[PDB]
């Protein structure tokens, strides 16, 4: 009720804090990860979300990836109860000019919809990997039509383009 998104889209809600505020106000379940391939966190909202942990992602990833095999862009993998009763899901999206920059960006979306519970995700595959925005919001406000989702906006220039692409 008292922390409002700054833009709402359907079941879909925008909210740009910084993460601990978020996370403490909307009580999410699973909170998405704009993940590596090879799950390493290294800047970007990914190093947040890591460090919200207390690195425990980062320990928990190594230790996935020796009786596992590295994530497909178009995928996701839950890790289940990171912290207690918080669940992070790496999602790896494309990275700007391989195959089906859309198709896979999509699956990811759609991996993410499955999840139960209450949702905060970062817009996918957006940052240093460099598929312009338009294409990413475009993908899941398109794939997850039906479903309450929390998009955390990670930076100002996040938030402008987002608002962009709302022009009525
Ligand atoms: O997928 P994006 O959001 O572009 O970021 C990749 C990131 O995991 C590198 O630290
Ligand atoms: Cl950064």
């Amino acid at each position: 009720d008292l922390i409002l998104p700054f833009y709402k889209a359907g079941k879909v809600s925008f909210y740009q804090g910084d993460l601990d505020v978020l996370i403490n106000f909307l009580e999410p379940d699973v909170l998405v990860n704009a993940a590596n391939g090879d799950l390493r966190h290294v800047g970007g909202v990914a190093r947040a979300i890591d460090v919200f942990t207390g690195g425990k992602l980062t320990k928990r990833s190594k230790e996935y990836l020796k009786s596992s095999k590295a994530i497909a862009p178009g995928n996701a993998v839950l890790f289940e109860n990171v912290l207690e009763h918080l669940s992070v899901l790496n999602a790896v999206g494309p990275r700007n000019g391989d195959s089906r920059v859309e198709g896979k960006l999509c699956n990811v979306y759609k991996a993410i919809a499955k999840c139960d519970g209450k949702i905060l995700t970062p817009l996918i595959s957006v940052g240093i990997f460099k598929v312009k925005l338009e294409v990413s919001l475009q993908c899941l406000l398109k794939t997850v039509t039906d479903r309450d989702l929390n998009v955390f906006v990670y930076t100002d220039q996040e938030r402008v383009t987002i608002e962009n692409f709302f022009n009525g």
